Order: C-alpha cells, then structure tokens, then sequence
C-alpha cells in the first residue's frame, strides 16, 4: 500500500492496543522487551503453516516478545486445534509453543485423534488434557472470540498477519523484512 494507509493502520493499532497487546494470551521471547510482535494464525491455513520457521527464528533472535493469537476462521478442524492449543497453554505454558509448532507442522486436516497424537508427543497426559479442555472451556471460548473480533476490527480479512510495533504485515512476509523492522525498533 502506501503512507496514508499505513498511517491509518498505526491509528488502529493505538485504538486496539489494549486488545492487541493483551497480556493473558500466550507468548514467547523476552517478556520485558518493548518490541512486541503479535501473530494471528489459523492452524489449517497453508501460509500459516509455511511461516512456522520464520516465526521460530524471529522469536529465537532474542529481541522481541511474540504473542500468539489463535484466530480460527477456516472451519471446525481449525477451531478444534485452536481450542486444544490453549488447553495446553493453561496446563503448562512452556508447552504451548510445542503444540503450536506441531500443529503448523501437521500437514493434513486435523482429527480428534491426530490432535491427541500431538498432545502425546509433546509430553502432556491425555487426562490432564481432557480436564483442561473442560475446566477452562469458558475462558478458551472467550479468548478465541476476542481474537476473532480483533481480526474483524483490524479489517485484514484473513490469516496470517503480524503486528510489530505500529506496523502490520499481511501474508507470508519475508523474514528479512520482519528482522529489519525489529532492529529499527530496537
């Protein structure tokens, strides 16, 4: 696009800053970094799957806080995988990225079983996992609804997209562009 439209994006990010940088959502990287990235993903989306290592590398660079917004819009399978991801988060936050990355690595469509195969491979017990789904159902539901509305409010109209600082990157953004913006802001 161009300057005028980027300026509007900056104003919207300020308007929704409490929502975008909400602290109750899962994050990796430096908790205390002022350079905060906020990623919006559907696990069944082809472009979301393909940037999984861009995300991993950008996080491992060490410079940012990266918040994960699970924004399922591609159907029942995505909602399941999204719900399951947060069900892991609330059991053990250190395992959320592992579910995240495995879900993105999961090439075919999700099924109840394949999601459990993932919960098993990352060290979580089926019964702890089932109790998490049920016990935290209201809060998971609330978090996903709030992310969907945020995606609507930002008007992007699909996934993936990534907010860093006052900028919004749409689609499979090259890693070098993200890194330059992060450095500029550091």
């Amino acid at each position: 696009s161009n300057a005028a439209r980027d300026n509007v994006t900056k104003s919207k990010i300020s308007q929704y800053k409490d929502q975008i940088f909400d602290l109750t959502y899962p994050y990796s990287g430096n908790e205390n970094s002022s350079v905060i990235a906020v990623g919006f993903l559907d696990y069944s989306c082809g472009h979301c799957k393909a940037i999984k290592n861009d995300i991993k590398q950008l996080i491992n660079d060490g410079k940012i806080k990266y918040i994960f917004r699970d924004a399922p819009i591609l159907g029942n399978a995505s909602l399941k995988a999204a719900k399951s991801a947060l069900a892991v988060y609330f059991l053990d936050k250190e395992k959320y990225f592992d579910f995240h990355h495995a879900a993105l690595s999961h090439k075919g469509e999700f099924s109840d079983e394949s999601i459990l195969d993932i919960v098993k491979n990352i060290g979580i017990d089926e019964d702890d996992f089932n109790d998490s789904i049920k016990d935290n159902a209201d809060k998971i539901e609330q978090m996903i609804n709030n992310s969907r509305l945020l995606v609507r409010d930002l008007g992007v109209g699909g996934t993936p997209f990534l907010i860093i600082g006052d900028s919004l990157f749409v689609g499979a953004t090259d890693l070098n562009v993200l890194r330059k913006k992060v450095d500029e802001l550091s």
